[PDB]
């Protein structure tokens, strides 16, 4: 069974849990921050860095509004 | 062998890895943000929330400049 990257269009910092749940279960996540304020985008990236640290994953910047988190 | 909470006096956002390493190994961490700028304190708390989410831990606010992360 294939494990396609989970795409997430973010709406607020509360959606950090959507990236977190998928990544915690072992899925790569690609997320879009273009509907967020500058403040909330920063918050998401910091939360995602904490996810990656905890589970030994890697965060990749695709562009100014698109990042991916990839499991170990 | 006892597992005493790890106290961390933070100096920059780079010290998120000090909270992260201890919490990832299963230690509770109590950290002080009184030497940080407002910007960096926010960044630390968001990174710590990502750590807690990933490993099913809990973050507790002690006061405006002191928080703890506790493993599951």
């Amino acid at each position: 069974y294939q494990s396609t990257i989970v795409p997430v269009e973010l709406h607020s910092f509360e959606d950090a849990q959507v990236i977190g749940g998928a990544f915690r279960d072992g899925d790569a996540v690609v997320f879009d921050m273009s509907l967020l304020s500058r403040e909330e985008a920063r918050r998401i990236v910091d939360f995602a860095a904490g996810l990656c640290f905890a589970l030994r994953g890697k965060m990749q910047k695709i562009d100014s509004v698109t990042f991916a988190v990839v499991p170990e």
